[PDB]
DNA sequence: TTGACTCTCTTAAGAGAGTCA
DNA sequence: TTGACTCTCTTAAGAGAGTCA
């Protein structure tokens, strides 16, 4: 198995890599009508991506170094994390991004936690509009607001009480 | 089916059953912490379900009507909204629900949203902590909360900033 | 050892359709 | 006509693994 020396020289090697990457401003809401900066490490939109990455998919990267011989693989996001636990709650940790933006791979744009709670930040109102997460979201969900609901409850008859 | 008349038929017959289904009490919080009651209508955990009702699923079941001969189906949440648009912006509208009870058919407890909407509404504070849905929420989220993140953002070099 | 592709899978909110009796 | 089963699919946040040179 790898050893923790090794685990540190992937993600250093990762962080040099992702490090080199466009980075680029965006102006983002933090809630309470407040806005602020996120500076993103995109990863390229076609090959070559850097070197270690390549592309699984849409928006899915994979992370590879060959270790003695033997090729190790890693999802793009994990690598921040591998010395981390990988579940808890008996869920597993997953890769979630405060800046909601899956090109990125800036590491202090990264959390790890359970899919669920990765989910529910597209909706926070933000770290100051009454986010509650412990690790604090850096901007707003960008699914927060009122919603666009087509049709409410409703009844025809009698036959229902809330 | 294709008249207004018989869709209108359709929901008639489905309110009824539905309306035949046991009245479960649900004690709910709704933010702020305040509790309320909701009053949930349950299709049954096995067969017989009510006329025209089948599970498809675990937590899945299909409402069936044979008009002009002909056999028409839905899934059995979408009943009441057969009136209404079956997409907004591009995206499909969903049966979703605000008691966050799936064998529940309470129409009461249903609306007709993006399935965006529908999940987000699993985090909402609630309408008595914050909740901002233009079709207000019916209790407080169940995934609401601080989460359980393993690990935050961080880097073991100087290469990125926020 | 490395790059650039290929494929399928997980989760939890939701769906459609066929086989029998 | 109605009931009780069977199967796979959608979405958008996430994954693992194979092939070839
Ligand atoms: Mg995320
Ligand atoms: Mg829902
Ligand atoms: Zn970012
Ligand atoms: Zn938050
Ligand atoms: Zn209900
Ligand atoms: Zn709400």
């Amino acid at each position: 198995a790898l050893t923790n020396a090794q685990i540190l020289a992937v993600i250093d090697s990762w962080e040099e890599t992702v490090g080199q990457f466009p980075v680029i401003t965006h102006h983002v809401p933090l809630g309470g009508g407040l806005q602020g900066t996120l500076h993103c490490y995109e990863i390229p939109l076609a090959a070559p991506y850097g070197v270690g990455f390549a592309k699984n998919g849409p928006t899915r990267w994979q992370y590879k170094r060959t270790i003695n011989q033997v090729v190790h693989r890693w999802g793009s996001h994990t690598v921040p994390f591998l010395l981390e636990p990988d579940n808890i709650n008996g869920k597993t940790c997953t890769a979630s991004h405060l800046c909601h933006n899956t090109r990125c791979h800036n590491p202090l744009h990264l959390c790890w936690e359970s899919l669920d709670d990765n989910k529910g930040r597209n909706w926070c109102p933000g770290p100051n509009g009454g986010c509650v997460h412990a690790v604090v979201c850096l901007r707003q969900g960008p699914l927060y607001g009122p919603g666009a609901t087509v049709a409410g409850p409703q009844q025809r008859g009698s036959h229902f009480v809330v």
